[PDB]
RNA sequence: AGAAGGAGGGAGGGAGGA
RNA sequence: UCCUCCCUCCCUCCUUCU
C-alpha cells in the first residue's frame, strides 16, 4: 500500500487553495522529511484522520507538524537562495528572523539563508 | 495535591475565562481525580512550565504525555441550549467523529435537550 | 487555514443611565 | 454631550494555541 513521495504532495497540494503559500512550502518539507525517515505513510495517515475530525486542509498539515514525532527532532531544513525577491510572493508576509533552535512544530517551516548571509525563517 | 486545588493553580494560569482550556482543565482534574493521577498530572504540567512552555502548552502536553488520555472517550456533558457554552469556547465548537481522541484536541461532547451533540475542539 | 488573550481603531442595531 | 450593557460588521498591533 506505500505511498509515494510523488502522489503524497500531488494529494496534499490538491487539497490547498494559492500556488506557493506558506502551506505549499509546508507540503514540500513535509515530504521530503518524509521520504528521508520512512514516514510516508504515518504522515499520509495523520492527514487523513485531521481532516476526518473536521480540520481544513492547512490546520491538517500543521497537525502531522505537532504529531509526528520526527518534526520535534529535525530542525527547519536550510533552503540556500539569492536574495529575498526568490521566495513567492504568498510567502513574503510570514518572514520572520529565526530564533535559536526553531522548532517545526513551533511553525517554522523552513529557513531560507540568502547570499548577504541573512537568514530569514518561514514562521506559519 | 486536590482536584480542587490543583484546578485553580491550572486557572490561575489562564489568559480569559469559560476558554477552551478552561474546559480543558476541569476534564483533566476531572479525569486525574476519578483514576488517582492527579500527582502524574500535576507533575507534568510544573514539568512543561519549567521548560518554558505556555501554560496553554503545558495543559496540552498532559493530554499528550500522560497515557490515560489516549485511552477514555472525551466526557459527555448534558446542556440545556448551545447558548450554555461560553463566549469563548462557541468558535470552537463543532461535530465530532465516531471516536474522537482527548489527545487529539476533543475536549468534550455537549449532548444538547435536542439530542444534537457538538464536540469541543482544540 | 482557524481559535483564544491583550491593545488600537472604524460602522451599524436593541436596551438602560447621566 | 457623555457612559454602560447586549448584537452585527470592518481594520491594524502584540502574545498564545491548533
Amino acid at each position: 500500500p506505500y505511498i509515494s513521495a510523488k502522489d503524497l504532495k500531488e494529494i496534499m497540494y490538491d487539497h490547498l487553495p494559492g500556488f506557493g503559500t506558506a502551506f505549499h512550502q509546508l507540503v514540500q518539507v513535509i515530504c521530503k522529511i518524509g521520504k528521508d525517515n520512512n514516514l510516508l505513510d504515518t504522515i499520509h495517515a495523520e492527514f487523513q484522520a485531521s481532516l476526518a475530525d473536521g480540520d481544513s486542509p492547512q490546520c491538517a498539515l500543521i497537525q502531522i507538524t505537532k504529531r509526528v514525532p520526527i518534526f520535534q527532532d529535525v530542525p527547519p531544513p536550510i533552503i540556500h537562495i539569492r536574495s529575498r525577491g526568490d521566495i513567492p510572493r504568498a510567502c513574503q508576509k510570514s518572514l520572520r528572523p529565526a530564533p535559536p533552535s526553531p522548532k517545526i512544530d513551533r511553525g517554522w517551516v523552513c529557513l531560507f539563508k540568502m547570499q548577504d548571509g541573512k537568514t530569514l525563517g518561514l514562521k506559519i
